[PDB]
Order: structure tokens, then C-alpha cells, then sequence
């Protein structure tokens, strides 16, 4: 559902970046074009940029949303940005890795960040696994490890056999053999239990 204000904002963001869609330019443009929008219109503008295939602009829209008072981190939404990013594109890969760092930070330095269960113990494992699946499929091995380590290993997020298999095979396939070995240890630990 595209409103008048969302349509205008999408057109402005495209206009502002017609010559330069690099992160600094897209970042400045996104705050200028989208910074007056209410939640519904901002998310509609983001989704329309996604639909048109303007991935970098849609990501810039996401980052505007992430700073809004109403925002709630959704690893499944992040998973969609990962899966829709262009494969084997260094700039997009860098932007995806940065998005994962931003996700980890927004959780760990968020309101729940202080004691004592931790930010990750109550995390939706299904959605978290979707993000990790997406990262591994996109070849973003370090990013996947970062999420797995922060949430599962360190954040004591109790996870399934499926998460272990995704990660163990993913790390190996992508050449992070030390990380693969860590996951295999975790999987073995799981197996000895069930």
C-alpha cells in the first residue's frame, strides 16, 4: 500500500542518488528523502524500493527505520535483505556484513543489554536461523559466524540440530575451517545429549 508521501519519498531518494548510490551518498539521501515519514509510509517506501530492485536504496531506507522509536529488530527482515542482495558483489557483501554488525550491536547495546539472562536467551530461534541460513547461502561466512557466536555460543541461546548443521557445513564449504571445527564441537555436544 503506497501512499502519496511514500511515492514522493521513493522518487526523491532515486533522484538524489541518480549519479551516486555509494553508501555515504545513499545514507545522506535516505535521511533527507525519508526522514519526515511516519512508520507506515517509511516501511512502504522501503518495500517499494525492494520491489523495484533498488537494493542499496532499500537498505538505506532500512537504516533510517532502524533509528526510529517504533523500530523492533526482526532477523527475518534482515534475512530478506541478505537473500535479495546481489551475489558476488563486493559492495553489497560489505553492506550485508555491516548490517549484521548493526544487528548484533542493536541487541547487545539495547535496553535489555544489561543483566542478567542476556539479550539472546529469549531470541526467536526460527527467525535467527533464517538469517544464518541466508548469510551462509550468500557466502557471508564471517557474518554468519558472528551471529552464531554472539547468539548461540556466547548468548546462551538454546538452538536445534538444524542450526548446527547449517553452520558446520556452511563454515567448511566457505573455507572457515576453524569456525567449522567449533560448530562440529557444539554439534557433537548436542549429539551426546540426544
Amino acid at each position: 500500500s503506497l501512499s502519496t508521501e511514500a511515492i514522493h519519498a521513493v522518487q526523491a531518494l532515486k533522484r538524489l542518488t541518480a549519479a551516486d548510490r555509494s553508501p555515504p551518498a545513499a545514507t545522506a539521501a535516505a535521511s533527507a528523502a525519508l526522514g519526515r515519514l511516519l512508520r507506515a509510509d517509511l516501511l512502504a517506501a522501503m518495500a517499494e524500493l525492494q520491489r523495484q530492485g533498488h537494493w542499496s536504496l532499500a537498505l538505506a531506507a532500512l537504516h533510517v527505520a532502524r533509528a526510529e522509536p517504533w523500530y523492533r529488530p526482526d532477523p527475518e527482515l534482515y534475512a530478506t535483505f541478505v537473500s535479495s542482495s546481489p551475489s558476488n558483489d563486493p559492495a553489497a557483501a560489505a553492506a550485508v556484513d555491516a548490517l549484521v554488525e548493526a544487528f548484533i550491536e542493536e541487541k547487545e547495546r539495547g535496553a535489555a543489554g544489561g543483566s542478567s539472562e542476556g539479550v539472546w536467551v529469549g531470541e526467536d530461534v526460527y527467525k535467527l536461523t533464517r538469517l544464518v541460513r541466508a548469510l551462509v547461502a550468500k557466502g557471508r561466512a564471517r557474518a554468519a559466524w558472528r551471529v552464531y557466536e554472539a547468539a548461540v555460543r556466547k548468548g546462551g541461546c538454546e538452538v536445534d540440530e538444524y542450526m548446527y548443521r547449517v553452520m558446520a557445513k556452511g563454515m567448511k564449504r566457505l573455507g572457515l575451517d576453524e569456525e567449522a571445527a567449533e560448530v562440529e564441537a557444539d554439534l557433537a555436544d548436542w549429539e551426546a545429549r540426544h
